[PDB]
């Protein structure tokens, strides 16, 4: 018979993704399947663990390729309940209400114009109980951006466009960045990672 646990390995070790990342794995311990939103989804490390576990997934990226990846992989296994987009996130719109919407490592490629419009579209699709999942590089006096992304969370900027949530999660902690500096050590940059929850 066919095992049916799809942990943060099976896609991982069968389909040449990243991991599920670190915040999606913690995070489903307190949000239950819903109705989710992964903006930005890339190659589908996290919409692929989602919908194998229940939730019903509309997953969107400006990469045709990494759509088309995901489509490939979705036919492969059956998920029925994860449905793709190819989008511009910079200029995009969207209205349905969600129970959980994430965005891990994306909002840096974006405009820093699209910001907040994207953050308040967000809230106002999440579900009362609903929670938004962020983590993004910032640009800081200790930890100044060395990248050039087009966008970076400030010090204290995330938390407050979450004001009157419930920040369940929230720290704005060192991390790294996969590429290397010119010395080929990990570029280091603090990121702002929340897990909230809505009135
Ligand atoms: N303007 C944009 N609209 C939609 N997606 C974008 C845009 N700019 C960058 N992205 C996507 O952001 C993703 C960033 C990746 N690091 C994947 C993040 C993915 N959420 C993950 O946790 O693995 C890429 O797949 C990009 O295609």
């Amino acid at each position: 018979g066919a095992m049916v646990i799809r942990d943060e390995n099976y896609f991982t070790d069968k389909y040449e993704l990243t991991r599920t990342h670190s915040e999606v794995l913690e995070a489903v311990k307190v949000v239950k399947p819903g109705k989710t939103l992964d903006l930005g989804c890339g190659n589908g490390r996290n919409s692929l663990y989602l919908a194998a576990n229940g939730y019903d997934v509309d997953a969107w990226d400006k990469n045709a390729m990494s759509i088309a990846n995901v489509e490939r992989i979705k036919s492969i296994e059956n998920l029925d309940n994860l449905h793709t987009r190819v989008v511009d996130l910079n200029n995009l719109t969207f209205d349905r209400q969600y129970d959980f919407i994430l965005s891990t490592v994306v909002l840096m490629f974006l405009e820093a114009k699209t910001i907040p419009g994207l953050i308040a579209n967000m809230q106002r699709c999440t579900k009362p109980g609903g929670y938004n999942l962020i983590v993004a590089a910032m640009d800081t006096a200790d930890y100044p951006c060395t990248v050039g992304f087009p966008f970076a969370f400030k010090e204290g900027e995330l938390r407050r466009y979450y004001e009157g949530w419930e920040r369940v999660k929230y720290n704005e902690d060192v991390g790294e960045l996969h590429r290397t500096d010119a010395n080929g050590n990990r570029i280091k940059l603090r990121f702002a990672t929340m897990l909230a929850r809505k009135k």
